[PDB]
DNA sequence: CGGGCATGCCC
DNA sequence: CGGGCATGCCC
């Protein structure tokens, strides 16, 4: 009966996880990833590579799919949709979505039926032999602080793991903020994290 | 040939002068009016009073009309538009126009068909008896910020008198900043003027 | 109300 | 590139 999907953390029966590559703080950084606020900053439109890790190897015709939520109670109830300027600026991605997937030839964009959220999934596919995790190119549309869409809420990406029947088989998420400076807004937000938290 | 609408100040036969009410530079005043840049500063969608005078009394059927120009050189060619966000949030006004009248039963709105441009236009009408001017209310429908609008670039706003055949009589300009602000941004603007002019 | 931070971007 | 200002708004 809800309309606001879950955001718990579900590891499951494959272990599922997710990781990000080790990036700086530098002023110019077009993404980083704060394990100590489980929190990517990037920029408007450029990659920001998600990592799937598993222990054990999910059935054929698993999906991942990635859909954002707003992170404050006042706000979960709303759908996350890109804002009217850039939506008026790919053509598979409608231009009402945040979030997209680059480089993969399977992404399918789903509008949901009943609560009128917005997700991206692509198929999964197993590391190649030697790696071990499975990488995945996401872009963010628009910046947390667009008028007329996020309009500066902060937001998380939920990323599961389903069957080709539906069943759950894990669920992952952190918190995105798209912005312009992505390295010294990190910076600030574990410098007020420590002092203030 | 041009598609710019002329700028230039034009008092003409009659003697036309635009006036602005005495505000402060208190941080939370809805508008305030700079000599000294013959500029104003005022809040979205609030009334912004302009006073037109005259020496001579224009004959009967005169219009005053409203329009908007970027005041850079670079931009002075496109057309200024209200911006996607607020576009899509009065009746008479269509939701691409910048200027508005409020209080007036007699306002025009003008898409013109060659150049693009937006206006609005209502009767002149002569103070009443004991007055020296006459008052019109305008209101601007987007913050100078506004991504996908003014962008941040400055605008002129034209206010010509027009004759009912469509000669020009008068031509004035001002300044316009939308902004949260209007009595810091005077003030800084001021300040800035002043010590680095 | 006014002080002050967050965030985009400096033509 | 990084320093720093301008501007919206603080839930
Ligand atoms: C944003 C992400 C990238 O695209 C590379 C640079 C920074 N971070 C790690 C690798
Ligand atoms: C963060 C800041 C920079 O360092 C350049 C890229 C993003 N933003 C504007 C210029
Ligand atoms: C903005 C304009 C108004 O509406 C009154 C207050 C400030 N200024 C003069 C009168
Ligand atoms: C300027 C500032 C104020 O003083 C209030 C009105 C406009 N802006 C936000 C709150
Ligand atoms: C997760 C795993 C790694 O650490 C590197 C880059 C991506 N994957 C294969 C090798
Ligand atoms: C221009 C003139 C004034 O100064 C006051 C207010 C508006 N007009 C009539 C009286
Ligand atoms: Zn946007
Ligand atoms: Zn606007």
């Amino acid at each position: 009966s809800s309309s606001v999907p879950s955001q718990k953390t579900y590891q499951g029966s494959y272990g599922f996880r997710l990781g990000f590559l080790h990036s700086g703080t530098a002023k110019s950084v077009t993404c980083t990833y704060s394990p100590a606020l489980n929190k990517m900053f990037c920029q408007l439109a450029k990659t920001c590579p998600v990592q799937l890790w598993v222990d054990s190897t999910p059935p054929p015709g698993t999906r991942v799919r990635a859909m954002a939520i707003y992170k404050q109670s006042q706000h979960m109830t709303e759908v996350v949709r890109r804002c009217p300027h850039h939506e008026r600026c790919d053509g598979l991605a409608p231009p009402q979505h945040l979030i997209r997937v680059e480089g993969n030839l399977r992404v399918e964009y789903l509008d949901d039926r009943n609560t009128f959220r917005h997700s991206v999934v692509v198929p999964y596919e197993p590391p190649e032999v030697g790696s071990d995790c499975t990488t995945i190119h996401y872009n963010y549309m628009c910046n947390r602080s667009c008028m007329g869409g996020m309009n500066r809420r902060p937001i998380l990406t939920i990323i599961t793991l389903e069957d080709s029947s539906g069943n759950l088989l894990g669920r992952n998420s952190f918190e995105v903020c798209v912005c312009a400076c992505p390295g010294r807004d990190r910076r600030t937000e574990e410098e007020n994290l420590r002092k203030k938290g």
